[PDB]
């Protein structure tokens, strides 16, 4: 495995380096290119909610409930608390007949900083109903709620929807369920962790899922609920994280082309569909890609990201563009001189 | 296998119900008032950005500058001078007294405003609407102190932050004396306040604290000085007593030299650094050596919670403080990893070992 980093500099001066790991997988997860160790035991994090949202889509009972595809991606999400998106976590409770004192996540400052500024300024205390996993927590309620199980444990790790979701996981991962290990997350779920190249797997058949739907394939229902959850992601990625958002900006400007997530502490996972970017890298079908900060930096993930989808040769410069300020983070100081910048030293395998 | 472990292997790790979440690279260097490196982590002579640790040899090429003296900056003054700031009300007003003490004004100023470094004084801010300006920069009294030297010397205020400033040259010779290297070997950028700032080898940071720390066990001890020495003396002094100027309520440094009554000062540098000058002590003395003792510690990734829990457990091992002392610092030392239904998820360990075995045991500086 290879010694890759990303470095910041001060004139020129190293500052801090960060160690970087990537895997890019095909459809069936076979291993295309690498940074950093690929297979690196990996929490998920929130970069897991598609899965999640699988299993809830596939529960008994809950297409009764008339989900749209932006409530979906809501279920994807890791959203910044804008009023938009507690606005939908509402009219998801609705749908269900549930209340927010039936959430069991909790309220945490804003992972949009101007949202939270705007939250400090107006003494507003954050609860359940803001979490920024809210719309996978009503989603979980749904579930529960539709085989009768009973809402108040839906989080709890014994309940049956989170056995379907710990199911879902290893299945999307192709591993037995020996091999994925469990802690818990901020929003009180469990939460998975398994090789990082299997995060790239989960998201090449996110992408897989979506080609086969529109060329109208023969699909099993696993195949379709894949492909409406891609769907849902890059149609409504302002509910997947919000205005400003690396995830956001970043489903904008691919205009359908991928769908991507961050996880915290600074993983990241692409599900790109076939293209000519994916055929002149050496494969015939879908493409996932999936990274982890060691460090846990996310400046330095968003500009890895971007380095990588151009070192790939996915999007077009133009499209690419667009991330051009996280792909370089500013380094300007107080007085508006620039002191340095990121360096990309790092060589990808093949 | 913990008969082959290398200075490659030195992190500070976050778990989650223990799978690894995040793991940081540590570099640290103790070293004795000379200079000579006692014990290591990682690289102890990484070339490093010391940032605003490097400080107090700010704070002394100003006092060094000749008729500054005259101007009566206090110890509290110097403190803030030495400082990175909370930007509290009581340091905007300790910039406007030493502005008025020399005769300038803000606009004067060479920083520009940020948002403060503590959290709490930012909350007001953000609920005022307030936008900081220069003269709540965290390094507002560094930038005064060199408006001092510029106009004791009559060398001209505009710019006073500049490299080919005379106030500028006598900092870059200061700070390479101060580490007993060449010119060539320490390198400047600028840093976020628009002075420059220097690197050097990581060590040479702690032996910049362990001359601090030396200087005030001279004069307490009543010994004789050199200008540089008594200079030295006074700014440990300084920091030591007022050591919410140095940072502000709250911030580490302020709680680690309350906690240390005297016994040390400790400043933190920008992208996770951090230095401490430590008086002659049995906890020296059992370290292995007869004077002051300098440490100096750098996060390779820049993230500060690692760094301030790092730092303490490097004290904890070193011996140097109290149970009792350093449990003030008991929530830098141990972060809290609570979600937001109050369950605790995880935690911080140390898998670093601190050295200074079987003699074919490389110890590769990495
Ligand atoms: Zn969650
Ligand atoms: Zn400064």
């Amino acid at each position: 495995p290879s010694e890759d980093f990303v470095v910041t500099d001060r004139g020129g001066i190293v500052e801090n380096s960060h160690r970087v790991h990537a895997a890019v997988v095909d459809a069936k997860g076979r291993l295309l290119y690498a940074l950093g160790n690929p297979t690196r035991m990996t929490l998920a994090r929130s970069a897991a909610a598609p899965a999640q949202a699988l299993a809830i889509l596939e529960t008994e009972g809950v297409a009764g409930y008339g989900f749209d595809d932006a409530d979906i991606a809501l279920m994807c999400a890791s959203h910044s608390s804008e009023d938009r998106h507690i606005a939908r976590t509402r009219a998801m409770l609705s749908k269900i007949k549930a209340e927010e004192a039936d959430l069991r996540c909790g309220g945490h400052p804003s992972l949009s900083e101007m949202v939270n500024r705007s939250w400090i300024k107006q003494d507003f205390i954050p609860t359940a109903v803001c979490s920024n996993c809210s719309g996978k927590h009503v989603g979980m309620l749904a579930g529960a709620r539709a085989i009768g199980a009973g809402t108040d444990g839906y989080h709890l790790p014994d309940h049956p929807m989170q056995g379907r979701v710990k199911r879902t996981v290893a299945e999307l991962c192709d591993l037995d369920a020996g091999d994925v290990e469990w802690g818990t997350d901020g929003c009180n779920l469990p939460t998975p962790a398994f090789p990082l190249d299997r995060l790239g797997r989960i998201y090449a058949k996110l992408a897989s899922a979506a080609d086969g739907s529109d060329a109208g394939e023969g699909q099993s229902t696993r195949c379709a609920a894949l492909a409406h959850i891609f769907r849902a992601m890059a149609r409504y990625p302002e509910m997947v994280a919000g205005e400003g958002r690396y995830c956001t900006m970043l489903m904008r400007a691919f205009d359908g082309a991928l769908v991507g997530k961050l996880g915290a502490d600074a993983s990241y996972a692409i599900g790109v569909r076939a293209s000519d970017a994916t055929r002149q890298l050496g494969t015939d079908g879908a493409l996932g890609i999936s990274v982890k900060i060691e460090d846990g930096n996310l400046e330095m993930l968003y500009a890895v990201v971007t380095e990588l989808l151009e070192r790939l040769g996915i999007g077009s410069p133009d499209v690419r563009s667009q991330l051009a300020s996280f792909h370089h983070p500013q380094r300007v100081n107080t007085m508006g001189v620039t002191t340095g910048g990121v360096s990309f030293p790092f060589k990808l395998r093949g």
